[PDB]
């Protein structure tokens, strides 16, 4: 029973939450690994792992991945969600040195990962692991693309951190532009490709209607997100969120704020079925008859599909994971699946 504050019901009607078949194995795969990887501790990994989702979000999403690109794929996002909470530990703690030799760790194991599959910082270890594995899917053109959009993913997290230890809540412009890349908009764009088997020409992949369904699938995930993580973000000082740049600079209350981010998230899901219908017309439109074009169409239906199988599996996402569970901990500023 959804907060009726955060209730969407376009979502709960038109959109349909699908499920992997490779489900019940992820899930205890991906658990499995953060126990060998070290990325939390045993007795967090036993508590808490299975009731944060990770692997259910992403087994909701990549609909028709082979089982072992899921695979890379869940143990890489709860990685993400890992560093994440490393960021937030050294921000809370001042450790501007460990953050910064980190961001230099991570641009470059993301471009050498096999070389850092042994690292002693153990987060860099399992990000290497996890990024190796993707990059023995498609040509290393799509790995250098990945490589260029997740650059850009650890430079918006640098911003963060600068921005937090000053006290600087950015405007709302400023906001929507670091939040395509503090969510990571265009490496999910681009793990759509190695789910459908096929990395995309630029030509398809860049047509106005693919990128716009690819933006706005994103777009409605990370103020989704907003929407539904400002109550463990004001609790934990965190001053990222559409909500908080509102409040601040457009002088909105909370309640105000809320009905605003609500508002922008409704509209991201009637301009997607708008054009949904141009994307799909695109993906028919590929395949007059020849083999390639048969490939590509189908990749571009799957990949369209799954854009939109995004909504519902972030949308539940929020209601059913532990990571937004704040009013449960004992300390709301603390998480207790971090690593304090
Ligand atoms: C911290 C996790 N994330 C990606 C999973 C940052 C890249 C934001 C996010 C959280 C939940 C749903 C959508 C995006
Ligand atoms: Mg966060
Ligand atoms: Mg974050
Ligand atoms: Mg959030």
């Amino acid at each position: 029973a959804v907060p009726p504050s955060l209730r969407l019901p376009v979502i709960e009607a038109a959109f349909p939450r699908q499920l992997h078949p490779y489900w019940p194995k992820l899930q205890e795969t991906t658990r499995t690994w953060l126990l060998e990887k070290r990325l939390m501790p045993a007795d967090k990994v036993e508590e808490y792992a299975d009731g944060l989702c990770y692997t259910d979000l992403m087994a909701g999403y990549y609909l028709g991945a082979p089982d072992e690109v899921l695979q890379a794929i869940a143990d890489y996002s709860a990685w993400s969600f890992v560093w994440d909470d490393r960021h937030d530990r050294d921000i809370v703690h001042g450790r501007a040195g460990a953050w910064r030799r980190l961001r230099g760790l991570l641009h470059t194991a993301l471009d050498s990962p096999g070389d850092h599959l042994h690292h002693e910082d153990t987060l860099v270890a399992g990000f290497a692991d996890s990024v190796r594995r993707l990059y023995a899917f498609l040509p290393a053109t799509w790995n250098a693309r990945f490589a260029r959009h997740f650059h850009t993913v650890i430079e918006a997290y640098d911003r963060e951190f600068h921005n937090r230890t000053r006290g600087i809540v950015p405007g709302v412009e400023e906001y929507l532009e670091l939040r395509r890349l503090t969510s990571a908009h265009w490496i999910w764009t681009d793990l759509l490709e190695p789910s459908s088997g096929c990395e995309l020409p630029d030509a398809v992949r860049k047509h106005p209607a693919y990128r716009r369904a690819a933006l706005l699938s994103q777009e409605f995930a990370a103020w989704y997100n907003d929407l539904c993580s400002l109550p463990k973000e004001i609790a934990g000082d965190e001053v990222h969120n559409l909500g908080i740049s509102l409040i601040t600079h457009h002088s909105l209350t909370l309640e105000e704020a809320i009905g605003e981010v609500r508002r922008r998230v409704e509209e991201c899901i009637t301009e997607f079925l708008a054009v949904e219908r141009d994307a799909l017309r695109f993906a028919d439109e590929l395949a007059d008859g020849t083999v390639r074009g048969k490939e590509l169409s189908g990749a571009v239906r799957a990949n369209v599909g799954n854009m939109r199988n995004w909504f519902s599996s972030v949308y539940w996402f929020h209601h059913e994971s532990g990571r937004y569970m704040v009013d449960s901990w004992d300390d709301r500023s603390t998480p207790p699946y971090v690593n304090n």
